[PDB]
């Protein structure tokens, strides 16, 4: 699966299609693949929960579940794992992408990887970056 132009955008993100069973990944950026160590072929058609592992806070995962079910945005931080089992902190932002009648068509997920739970200035700057990134991908996804 050769990268589309969308997938060559130099940010970590995935797009899922909630019409397909278990809301699977249909697009994943090259940066996301570099971060997580998976090939595109390995993760297309899978739900993103494969990134979770033993030290992932399950209460935080439920916050994400609730946002998806209520079709709203959420921003959380949680521990995720690469294919080889390397841990990273993920400052994660979810938002729905809506069509011209306001119905949700896709979900966008943006990941900012780090080595620690961030707070205060680092958190603020991280959230600035991931929200701007989500906006750019929302525009890009409009014509998919
Ligand atoms: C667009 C999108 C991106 C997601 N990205 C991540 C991610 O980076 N890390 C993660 O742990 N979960 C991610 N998730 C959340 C899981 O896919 C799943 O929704 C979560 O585990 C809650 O559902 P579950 O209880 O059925 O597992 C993402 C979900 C969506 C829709």
């Amino acid at each position: 699966f050769l990268a589309t132009t969308l997938e060559r955008i130099e940010k970590n993100f995935v797009i899922t299609d909630p019409r397909l069973p278990d809301n699977p990944i249909i697009f994943a950026s090259d940066s996301f693949l570099q971060l997580t160590e998976y090939s595109r072929e390995e993760i297309l058609g899978r739900n993103c929960r494969f990134l979770q592992g033993p030290e992932t806070d399950r209460a935080t995962v439920r916050k994400i579940r609730d946002a998806i079910d209520n079709q709203t945005e959420v921003t959380v931080q949680l521990i995720n794992y690469t294919k080889s089992g390397k841990k990273f902190w993920n400052l994660f932002h979810l938002q729905p992408m809506r069509d011209q009648k306001g119905d949700v068509q896709y979900f966008i997920g943006v990941q900012l990887d780090g080595t620690e739970h961030v707070r205060d200035a680092a958190e603020r700057e991280g959230v600035m970056l991931i929200k701007k990134t989500a906006e750019n991908i929302d525009e890009a996804a409009k014509e998919l």
